[PDB]
């Protein structure tokens, strides 16, 4: 049973430029998903130091990085505090609407796309380099659910019967036949040096067979 819905127009809106404008610097889309896990990762800590038992779905707070270059996908593992299903429609537990108003006057008064997650959509920069991609999320209070867009302005949500994941999210990147170097180690060890050094959280980049 999948459920398809519209994106805000100015989601979509978002998404469109962040697709079409001509841009370089797509490696940020890497620094935006970490940022959004360790986001994720201190909102279940804080919750855990007045209630231990939030930890009762996973005591591990970490992001894995696993690429996986027979699917071509890039997936992004934490173990925060999820999504329940009305955030997943809420465009992902953000503010879009405001952020994305923000974020394109920005970029008519000076800034680039780099500096997205200063406005809270930072999220949207996977468009980058995906062009589908797969939440997978479960939260305390909610079942464990699947989203899913490959933009063109409508997503979907469904109950997910993959694996279980105890608490948090995954973010899976179908990448673009042309950028398949994000699935090579040392360009994300570059990436993650770079733009990710005082996440303070473990971050593991898996490797392949
Ligand atoms: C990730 C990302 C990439 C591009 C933009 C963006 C903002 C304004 N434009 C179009 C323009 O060049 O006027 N494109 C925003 C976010």
């Amino acid at each position: 049973e999948v459920e398809t819905f519209a994106f805000q127009a100015e989601i979509a809106q978002l998404m469109s430029l962040i697709i079409n404008t001509f841009y370089s610097n797509k490696e940020i889309f890497l620094r935006e998903l970490i940022s959004n896990s360790s986001d994720a990762l201190d909102k279940i800590r804080y919750e855990s130091l007045t209630d231990p038992s939030k930890l009762d779905s996973g005591k591990e707070l970490h992001i894995n990085l696993i690429p996986n270059k027979q699917d071509r996908t890039l997936t992004i593992v934490d173990t925060g505090i999820g999504m329940t299903k009305a955030d997943l429609i809420n465009n992902l537990g953000t503010i879009a609407k405001s952020g994305t108003k923000a974020f394109m006057e920005a970029l008519q008064a000076g800034a680039d796309i780099s500096m997205i997650g200063q406005f809270g959509v930072g999220f949207y920069s996977a468009y980058l380099v995906a062009e589908k991609v797969t939440v997978i999320t479960k939260h305390n209070d909610d079942e464990q659910y699947a989203w899913e867009s490959s933009a063109g302005g409508s997503f979907t949500v469904r109950t997910d019967t993959g694996e279980p994941m105890g608490r948090g999210t995954k973010v899976i990147l179908h990448l673009k036949e042309d950028q398949t170097e994000y699935l090579e180690e040392r360009r994300i060890k570059e990436i993650v040096k770079k733009h990710s050094q005082f996440i303070g959280y473990p971050i593991t980049l898996f490797v392949e067979k």
